């Protein structure tokens, strides 16, 4: 059940700017459910890939995510970026906009007219977010447990309760979040699952768009994120390494994981 493209990995191949394929991208003509898209995708990856979507938090835009769709796509994922309908949209909206943009995708890879018709495994999906875009990830993961992996940074929502979430899931924290802080938000999220894999990743000093476009900790969380979306997603245990390590980074202040098999 593994489904393994590209090079066999190395940490310099996952901190680089990009993995092994050329990226293309489009527009999404008439967005289904949710306010606007961007589709980027590998032209080359040799074999159907999973697909991805990505939502940002309140009055934030594609922009704020963007770095994610290029990076994931060039190692072998078809990944939508989101506007949402409004950018004072709440987590379950944003949950509910997230699944129509994974649902529009899996459409267009039926769609002779789509750059991507037949490029995607629509049985191999997986979630993104920040903040209140990382709630909603975290709900679309509890509503839909076919769902491969979520990765979510500095997540945000109403509960902290996300104990039915059984979809493998990577956060990433900000250590001086004054938004949704680690103590009251990240890591009580975290806490809360207990039936699946997951990993907490808490970046030094960081605010809360640490991990967002603009970041200067890329190598290692493009790193982290593509390892995890390639294990989980691909079933690739050519990950299973990169996925589950400790950094050692002094970028790194607190490191937790758990379910994570070697
Ligand atoms: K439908």
């Amino acid at each position: 059940g593994s489904h393994m493209r590209g090079p066999n990995p190395t940490a310099a191949s996952l901190e680089a700017s990009a993995g092994p394929f050329t990226v293309r991208s489009f527009t999404v003509s008439r967005p289904s459910g949710y306010g606007a898209g961007t589709v980027y995708y590998p032209t080359n990856a040799g074999g159907t890939v999973g697909a991805i979507a990505i939502v940002p938090g309140y009055t934030a835009r594609q922009s704020s995510i963007k770095w994610w769709g290029p990076r994931l796509a060039s190692h072998g994922f078809v990944v939508i970026t989101i506007d949402t309908n409004s950018t004072l949209d709440q987590p379950e909206s944003r949950s509910s906009q997230q699944m129509a943009a994974l649902r529009q995708v899996a459409s267009l890879n039926g769609t002779s007219s789509s750059p991507i018709y037949g490029k995607v495994d629509t049985a191999r999906m997986g979630v993104m977010g920040w903040s209140m875009g990382g709630g909603g990830s975290l709900i679309s993961a509890a509503n839909n447990p076919s769902l491969k992996a979520a990765v979510v940074q500095a997540p945000w929502h109403s509960s902290t309760n996300f104990s039915s979430v059984t979809v493998p899931t990577l956060i990433f924290a900000c250590e001086n979040d004054s938004i949704a802080p680690v103590n009251s938000s990240a890591l009580p999220i975290y806490d809360s699952m207990s039936r699946n894999a997951k990993q907490f990743l808490e970046i030094c000093g960081g605010s809360h768009s640490c991990a967002n476009t603009g970041n200067s900790d890329q190598a290692l969380i493009g790193k982290k994120g593509v390892a995890w979306m390639k294990r989980f997603m691909d079933n690739d245990t050519r990950y299973s390494t990169f996925a589950c390590e400790n950094p050692n980074s002094t970028r790194v202040c607190d490191f937790r994981t758990a379910n994570c098999s070697l």
